[PDB]
């Protein structure tokens, strides 16, 4: 018994991308399957697959024909579950009430499907469920089949649900109040609880402190086989010289930002202001900025405005191929990640993994990923301090950054999905270190 059987519940799984959660859960599953563990995944189909009907369940006083599409690759067994709301293409729910009802459904469908497999299989050793959306599935499997349960949180959505929903789920015991945080419920029924970086755990301790003793962290990974320089050709300078002229710009210290333009999240506002600050220092002429992503009309406007009044600065709102992004991480010098908060920090790992030096906000997982030897941390929400950090970065490019880049690659490779899988395995048995209130 080193081998075990993991039931994994995720509300999005590849090929059904929305954020990175899809890619993240697919990777954990696969890394897990590679260690020789037998991994079963339950996820909704979202009307991307049509399955065989296997049974009808009653939900919200009405019967629903539960369908399933099965796929098997090595030790991994993937079970896409369709049905009533589970057929809806709007992944995060046909509206608020729609999402919750689809989650409640997914719970009862999850029971039904597990129950059928038990006709001819043993119980899995653990149920590993991800984010609040799968709480109904987890809580029900935990309450009936009484197996070990782990609750991984990839991000705190931080709200409450009417108790109505927990009653319909057959979980009235869990909803003794009129409104219930489904993230508190998840952690309350799980035997141990994880989030996705040590620093996010510190940052959100005011909440995670509720599970003091059963609470720990397990890092995400990066697949540095894809984000790998072998795919490119030329030296760094040649690729960079070439890419800079593809944007009608000559040679300079090149910084890049990739992410959504939004309000208090990814921090493009902080970068735009920080560029205004720099735009009148002497050394600004020596620098180049490539700002990639879209969203907020006002920030786009601000971005294009700075673009118009500096040939120095180029902006890109059309989305681009992984392959071209890989090219970018491989030519630019620095990658700026001015996040306001950040559970993990995948962008830093993808950049680091191709040689780009991170200049990052000192928030959540970025605090763990980035070190003195690999990048530059900065107080978040502070454009003067990000401005100083870009200037310091300029006075480094004087000398060879070759060392910083190699440090970054090495470091990024230590954040493997294998290791991530390895620690979850420890978590499944409870043979893991955890955070306590009386341990400083």
């Amino acid at each position: 018994g080193s081998h075990m059987k993991v039931l994994l519940l995720g509300f999005e799984f590849l090929p059904v991308k929305v954020g990175g959660l899809a890619e993240a859960l697919t990777a954990i599953s696969e890394a897990l399957a590679s260690l020789g563990h037998e991994v079963l995944v339950f996820t909704p189909s979202h009307g991307r697959f049509q399955g065989e009907e296997i049974g009808k369940i009653r939900v919200f006083g009405e019967e629903v024909q539960v369908k399933v599409s099965y796929e098997e690759r090595g030790n991994l067994r993937i079970y896409r579950i369709g049905g009533g709301l589970l057929d809806s293409e709007d992944v995060y729910g046909p509206g608020w009430d729609g999402l919750i009802r689809k989650a409640v459904t997914f719970g009862r469908a999850s029971v039904l499907l597990l129950n059928d497999l038990l006709r001819e299989e043993p119980l899995p050793d653990v149920v590993h469920f991800h984010d609040w959306h799968t709480v109904f599935a987890g809580a029900l499997i935990k309450k009936y089949f009484k197996i070990p349960a782990v609750f991984t949180i990839h991000r705190l959505n931080k709200s409450k649900l009417p108790a109505f929903y927990f009653h319909e789920a057959g979980l009235s015991e869990l909803a003794p109040y009129p409104d219930i945080d489904p993230e508190h419920t998840g952690g309350y029924i799980a035997d141990i609880v994880t989030t996705v970086s040590r620093g996010y755990l510190i940052d959100e301790w005011g909440f995670f402190r509720n599970f003091e003793g059963k609470i720990t962290y397990v890092f995400n990974g990066i697949d540095c086989s894809f984000w790998n320089e072998s795919y490119l050709t030329g030296s760094r300078d040649e690729r960079k010289k070439s890419l800079l002229s593809k944007f009608g710009m000559d040679e300079g210290v090149t910084f890049m930002f990739i992410g959504r333009f939004d309000r208090g999240q990814k921090g493009v506002d902080v970068l735009l202001k920080a560029i205004e600050i720099l735009s009148s220092k002497k050394e600004f002429q020596e620098m180049r900025f490539i700002i990639i992503g879209k969203g907020d009309p006002e920030l786009e406007g601000w971005a294009r405005s700075l673009e118009e009044k500096h040939g120095n600065v180029k902006v890109i709102t059309e989305m681009l191929s992984r392959e071209f992004v890989r090219e970018l991480y491989g030519s630019v010098d620095f990658v700026i990640i001015p996040s306001y908060f950040e559970p993990f920090g995948l962008v830093a790992l993808e950049a680091m993994c191709l040689g780009a030096i991170p200049i990052a906000s000192a928030v959540g997982g970025l605090r763990d990923i980035i070190t003195n030897e690999t990048g530059i941390l900065v107080k978040a929400g502070d454009p003067g301090e990000l401005a100083n950090a870009i200037l310091k970065a300029l006075e480094l490019s004087r000398s060879d950054l070759s060392k910083f880049r190699e440090n970054c690659k090495k470091r990024a490779m230590s954040f493997s999905w294998e290791k991530s899988a390895e620690r979850y395995v420890k978590a499944y048995t409870g043979s893991i270190d955890r955070a306590f209130d009386f341990i400083l």
